[PDB]
């Protein structure tokens, strides 16, 4: 399919013309935050660095430590994340769920389920560059038991590519998954973790439905969102992104604004990351799956420039 992204390289940009508007936004007795906010979600993150560096040689100033002494809460939150240069961005976000004590499962899940082969090749070459200790021993020392196999599994990068559909795999495959779920994924864990990690994404979706062909239920089925099991979380995720990456973080989305609170950090994390990559075909499926808007949503979840911003980013 093809893949859209919410945010485009502005045509007629000029980074010397935006280092002085975001300078004379920041300089100083209060600050022009409606300006600073339409002018970096209308840049892609590649005009942004090129600002970064304009402002840097006409003043002398580090556009980032500025933003930071000047934005504050979860609209500095979100301004930081967008100067992260794109090919870093994953990776630090892997680097602080790792980083201390106790670990972000859920960031981990997140983006090892939902990036490709290659762009996990990128972010373990770019994480090991920046943090000098390669991503897979940082996994490997935070995480545990099955998880952590599957995490390492993955990272490995190594999926079957999609080429001819043997119908005698798949369906052992099927049979195989269809009494690991039975089972409630405690038992023989070493062989399915094989079949979610390895298997080509084109096998793995005859997988789910000869599967459910077998059950009456959708492999999804089988586990709860909802409650515990970082290895289920994982699955869950797996499954969802071998059907639809864009949907598994439609969803992820949701998840963060319905409810209680909101989860900002996810909320940034997704809307930024993607933004250039397929934020457009996430839109699609939030509405068709949850009948309402991304934008829609957004609006009514959060406040103030930090909202003015996701709205932006988000688009239409
Ligand atoms: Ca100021
Ligand atoms: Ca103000
Ligand atoms: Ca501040
Ligand atoms: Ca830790
Ligand atoms: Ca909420």
């Amino acid at each position: 399919q093809v893949l859209r992204g919410t945010v485009t390289d502005f045509p007629g940009f000029d980074e010397r013309a935006d280092a002085e508007t975001l300078r004379k936004a920041m300089k100083g007795l209060g600050t022009d935050e409606e300006s600073i906010l339409t002018l970096l979600t209308s840049r892609s993150n590649a005009q942004r660095q090129e600002i970064s560096a304009a402002f840097k040689t006409l003043f002398g100033r580090d556009l980032l430590d500025d933003l930071k002494s000047e934005l504050t809460g979860k609209f500095e939150k979100l301004i930081v994340a967008l100067m992260k240069p794109s090919r870093l961005y994953d990776a630090y976000e892997l680097k602080h769920a790792l980083k201390g004590a106790g670990t972000n499962e859920k960031v981990l899940t997140e983006i090892i389920a939902s990036r490709t082969p290659e762009e996990l090749r990128a972010i373990k070459q770019v994480y090991e560059e920046e943090y000098g200790s390669s991503l897979e021993d940082d996994v490997v020392g935070d995480t545990s038991g099955y998880y952590q196999r599957m995490l390492v599994v993955l990272l490995q990068a190594n999926r079957d590519p999609d080429a001819g559909i043997d119908e005698a795999q798949v369906e052992q495959d099927a049979q195989a998954l269809f009494q690991a779920g039975e089972l409630k994924w405690g038992t023989d864990e070493e062989k399915f973790i094989t079949i979610f990690g390895t298997r080509s994404v084109s096998h793995l979706r005859k997988v789910f439905d000869k599967y459910m062909t077998i059950s009456g239920f959708q492999i999804e089925e089988t586990i709860d969102r909802e409650t515990s099991g970082n290895l289920e979380q994982l699955l869950l995720a797996v499954v969802k992104s071998i059907r639809s990456i864009p949907a598994y973080l439609a969803e992820t989305l949701y998840y963060a604004m319905k409810g209680a609170g909101t989860d900002d950090h996810t909320l940034i994390r997704v809307m930024v990351s993607r933004s250039e990559i397929d934020l457009f075909n996430i839109r699609k499926e939030f509405r068709k799956n949850f009948a309402t808007s991304l934008y829609s949503m957004i609006k009514g979840d959060t406040s103030g420039d930090y909202k003015k911003a996701l709205l932006l980013l988000c688009g239409e």
